[PDB]
């Protein structure tokens, strides 16, 4: 039984969409998803995609929903906007930088 | 005028709407893209979870990561935060060792 169709009350079925993807050990990793997105659309988003892709795909919604579930506000737009933040403090840290040391380089 | 849920649900926009502040019949797309990856019924309850002041800041949140998953569909927008990941240590680095630089050209 995946962690899908324990949540699920469900018989986890040879070819059950969520068992190569939501084990049992790992009981966050469905709640999160499923309260965030609702199971409905994972699987439709799933099969919309390659199979090769899907298991990078779930586990970039599982990181979406973790972040949502602590930050119901932001998500993980929080980070984005930290992140971003940061990148324009270091650019403007490392302009003053390399023009002070292109006046050391010119003598 | 209806407010872009309720066009896009094709039912009546009431007073008292709980998507109406929030999504403008101007943008469209914004309530497309959020059905498609979120749900209406997600939306509906999440916004009631929060107080009014922060609604806006959900919206909004809820958008981007929506936009961001219709761009890229596998990993969304934690595609961006790896990026960013790089770039900042990447930024970080470079500064460093222009201070180490600099420094050398001070005392050594
Ligand atoms: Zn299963
Ligand atoms: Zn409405």
């Amino acid at each position: 039984p995946c962690a899908a169709c324990k949540f699920l009350r469900r018989k986890c079925l040879p070819g059950c969409v969520f068992a190569p993807y939501f084990p049992p050990e790992e009981p966050q990793k469905f709640a999160n998803v499923h309260k965030v997105f609702g199971a409905s659309n994972v699987t439709k988003l799933l099969n919309e995609l390659p199979p090769h892709q899907r298991e990078d795909a779930v586990s970039s919604l599982a990181y979406e929903a973790e972040a949502r579930v602590k930050d119901p506000v932001y998500g993980c737009v929080g980070a984005i906007s930290v992140l971003q933040r940061q990148v324009h403090r270091l650019q403007k840290e490392l302009d003053a930088a390399h023009t002070e040391l292109l006046r050391y380089a010119c003598g």
